[PDB]
């Protein structure tokens, strides 16, 4: 099997916003997981090719990863906090959908989600 296409990261028929909590999404909570240890898996759509995962996408519907994220967010692709956050909690969803309790990469994804969850709890206001 081929990779899918990576999700769109640019649509200028999508309108466009700047808002103190997309701001803070990317600037705060995007850069402090990108920079963290276990960051790698998560920093670009799942090459199940160049891994040799053939049923990746077949069981994976809705994949997402951090890059596709901070592509979206430096594109002013999203309107609301709310679906930048979904993005990622689908991202991680996914870890734990296709991997097994104690595998290494679930181990790393429930690292990043705690510090993630941190995070958006000191969003800014509306
Ligand atoms: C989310 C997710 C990622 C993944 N594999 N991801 C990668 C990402 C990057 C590399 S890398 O080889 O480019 N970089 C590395 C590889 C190992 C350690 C540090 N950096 C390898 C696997 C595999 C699975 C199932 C999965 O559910």
């Amino acid at each position: 099997s081929m990779n899918p296409p990576p999700p769109e990261t640019s649509n200028p028929n999508k309108p466009k916003r700047q808002t103190n909590q997309l701001q803070y999404l990317l600037r705060v909570v995007l850069k402090t997981l990108w920079k963290h240890q276990f960051a790698w898996p998560f920093q670009q759509p799942v090459d199940a090719v160049k891994l040799n995962l053939p049923d990746y996408y077949k069981i994976i519907k809705t994949p997402m990863d951090m890059g596709t994220i901070k592509k979206r967010l430096e594109n002013n692709y999203y309107w609301n906090a709310q679906e930048c956050i979904q993005d990622f909690n689908t991202m991680f969803t996914n870890c734990y959908i296709y991997n097994k309790p104690g595998d290494d990469i679930v181990l790393m994804a429930e690292a990043l989600e705690k510090l993630f969850l941190q995070k958006i709890n000191e969003l800014p206001t509306e």
